[PDB]
């Protein structure tokens, strides 16, 4: 049983939450209903405090949470594990990655971006420099999905720290936990608690309040698309950044070896596997040129059966389960469907409520439920695609998104192809879509975002004013 | 009478928007009243066309207008002053400006931004490398208001060009004719058509499709804030730049000598008269510490009292009309209004029309229509604020707006204390709050923008989206 924390307060209501863990559905824990109010509360406290830390102060902050996350890492990844259903193997990683975030935020504190400008330039010239630096919002607004329920709200979180911004947080309300422990923990670090608050409840009550709040300079979202539509359509003068899904590709050219095919077979399973497939760079697509798909697919067969699949909570366990069990039956509809309609189901030893095994299906229609919709699922999903790349490029163009991808080719001028051709936010060469650096510029473009790019780096910038000033010189 | 530009084709409509002179409200051409069929075929022609231009050949074309502009300052500045009614001495200004937009965005085309990462830096890095490259839009939706009918083109379509987008620009259909002859211009220094088109008519035939078609990846608007606010609205899902108005404050510090008193007063004068007072950055409030004011006004009305106001057309005028009868006359009522507030009026001339002369008033009250609100004309307004620099900054910043500022001092500790306390985006220390030069960021917070900078180097940016590619290194 867990209550909001306000500002270093705890708040709590008469209704609650409850938090179900996936494996068993059994009551992990429960957290308030919070409404309106508490979120207006939150907002308040953000915008009456000014945040005066010096850069020193902010990076030994964050370095003291990152090496709080990796002391406490047994802790976190088992309140992971609890609500979200992923292996402790899963979780383990993602408190890693929660430790990057916080890391580099706090080393790129150090870093001063200040540009200067000479006047004297053009016939309308002056003696004159013009110098830049940056301010903080008022507040800022974070919605999270149940994704990552540590690493996604790190990156909406450190970020906000490290530039002296003060930020409200509403994580879902699915896996809302991890959230309440990491602002505990960031107040242990020496966060002044105006800095943050988490809140919790029915997106029907206080998730309006999260977008409208007339103190929220900007609102930053990962989700679902419709749920983005609804924060655009109500957020309208602020600034946002809207991270919405993929449905990302790893591509299989026909130059390969047998020795690579390999290679490239433990990225297919890994990346349509990791966190249960629930990334929204996870592998949904694999577009396998058809000259090597004989030789492709059994590998990934060999590879997908080596993975121990069952108990999250059991450290032998690679893959844990879905975030519940309507969407793993969901998804095992949709490997059905696709096998009504072609496809060649290899290896599906049987859902058992949320746990859904790492199904393989060969020949899988690109036009089917199965890639088509969001399957947020460890499903390892085939496509056979042409021997001819402008194909293959206009094929994997051919979703509502463009997020991210991987490709694996040995030719360059095939690579510089694809990097050029593929409308996504990034592409990368034998590696997972879902690979980056916790600073590397990450979004993507139609629906998979608004346009703006975060990281942590690009985060820092999106949370500051640019200020200008002259000086004659 | 000159017909739309779509995509170099001359496009006529039976219907017709007459363009008046504000001078002598006589009729001075005529533009298609288009629809919304037009703003659709040009950017179906937008989305369509891929630009192939090198940055080379793109430079070309951009020196090519510069050129062109410089060898037509004289036509263009006609054409500016024959629909706005500003003065040559201001129109010719502007054309000077477009100048710098075309030259320096040019000279941009070299610079290539992109960034290398390592990715070895964590427990979670690899041995690889990230890259970062830019990437044009599908189609670039531009809408201008009147107070610079080129240089607000050239700010939204110099960027464009440079980074290889298609836009459209819908210019107010008060001074439309500046923005066809702009695009004429571009056509002839070599600009493929379908990278261009100026489209005409009533807002409520035409600008609905600026905002909400489905190829536009971004809306630049530049124009009044219930508008901006609107599009904001209407303009849902899009990514928007919006750049408002502004209230801007010159403030004197009393420090001052007497000697720089007289320098202050002339930059009051010119910051609050300049283009007719008609820029979102012109000096609206003059905030003169009270220990000083006694000395300070009467050097600016000496200063107001030279200028020459009347027909634009004439060589000898400084100060032209503003857009329209109704504009100067709601202007003049705000002063009349102010004194009967306890405002001293200390030269008002008379109105003739849309025709203002440089009025000033003293001991304006912050709170009259006249200083709280923007009053888009060449009002001289002196507010009278305590010899408290912390009282002061409050003062400034207690308007809706936040865009520039200019603060004359010699005291460095105070000039840093304001540069670090108004809540705008730009302080000129010893300049008016207009000045800047065309390529650093540009932009306000609060009511005077959505929070995007712009300015030749940051539309160029926000002109793209950023791609990022990964190899194995
Ligand atoms: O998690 P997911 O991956 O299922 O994606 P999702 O889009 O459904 O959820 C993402 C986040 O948005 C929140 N949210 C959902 N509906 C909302 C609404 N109407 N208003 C405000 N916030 C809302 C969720 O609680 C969650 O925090
Ligand atoms: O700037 P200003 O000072 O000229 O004032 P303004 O805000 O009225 O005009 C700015 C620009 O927006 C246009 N505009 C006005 N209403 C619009 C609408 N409903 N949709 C799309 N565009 C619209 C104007 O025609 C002009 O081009």
């Amino acid at each position: 049983h867990e209550p909001m924390r306000i500002a270093g307060r705890l708040v709590d209501t008469d209704d609650r939450v409850e938090v179900r863990y996936p494996w068993n559905d059994t009551v992990v824990g429960t957290v308030p209903a919070g409404r309106a109010e508490h979120a207006r509360e939150a907002f308040a406290i953000a915008a009456a405090y000014q945040p005066k830390l010096t850069r020193y102060e902010r990076q030994k902050i964050l370095l003291a949470t990152a090496e709080a996350l990796a002391a406490r890492k047994e802790e976190i990844s088992d309140v992971i594990t609890l609500e979200l259903g992923i292996s402790k193997a899963d979780s383990l990683y993602e408190v890693g990655r929660a430790f990057d975030v916080f890391t580099l935020a706090g080393q790129m504190c150090i870093r001063d971006d200040g540009e200067i400008f000479s006047c004297d330039l053009t016939p309308h010239g002056k003696a004159r420099k013009i110098f830049t630096m940056r301010e903080p919002l008022t507040a800022i607004s974070a919605i999270t999905p149940f994704n990552h329920p540590l690493n996604m709200v790190a990156h909406k979180v450190a970020p906000a720290i490290a530039t002296n911004n003060c930020v409200v947080v509403k994580p879902t309300e699915l896996t809302p936990m991890t959230a309440l422990l990491l602002a505990d923990i960031l107040y242990e670090a020496g966060l002044p608690p105006e800095m943050l608050s988490v809140v919790t409840g029915w997106p029907a009550d206080i998730g309006m309040e999260m977008i409208t709040n007339p103190h929220v300079d900007l609102v930053t979202f990962t989700g679902s698309v419709p749920v983005g539509k609804l924060i655009a359509a109500n957020a309208h003068y602020k600034r946002q950044v809207l991270e919405l899904g993929g449905n990302d590709p790893l591509i299989i050219l026909n130059d390969l070896s047998d020795d690579d095919l390999a290679r490239a077979a433990d990225l297919a399973v890994a990346g349509a596997t990791k966190n249960s497939g629930q990334r929204c760079t996870a592998v949904k697509r694999i577009l396998c040129q058809e000259s090597v798909a004989d030789r492709f697919v059994p590998l990934v067969l060999e590879r997908a059966k080596r993975l121990r699949f069952g108990d999250p909570m059991d450290r032998s366990t690679d893959l844990g389960t879905v975030i519940h069990e309507k969407a793993a039956a969901l998804f095992e509809e949709r490997v059905m469907r696709a096998a009504e309609e072609g496809a060649d189901i290899l290896y599906h030893p049987g859902r058992s409520g949320a746990l859904l095994p790492p199904i393989v299906v060969d020949r899988v229609p690109h036009q089917s439920d199965l890639v088509l919709e969001e399957t947020f699922g460890p499903i390892i999903p085939i496509v056979r695609v042409p021997d001819d790349d402008d194909a293959t490029i206009t094929l994997s163009n051919s979703t509502a998104f463009g997020l991210s991808s991987g490709v694996c080719t040995n030719d360059y001028r095939r690579m510089q192809k694809y990097i050029a051709g593929l409308k996504v936010g990034t592409v990368n060469i034998w590696e997972v879509p879902g690979y980056r650096i916790e600073m590397s510029p990450f979004g993507g473009i139609k629906d998979s975002g608004n346009g703006y790019k975060e990281g942590v780096i690009e985060a820092m910038k999106s949370f500051t004013n640019v200020k200008t000033f002259s000086l004659p010189w």
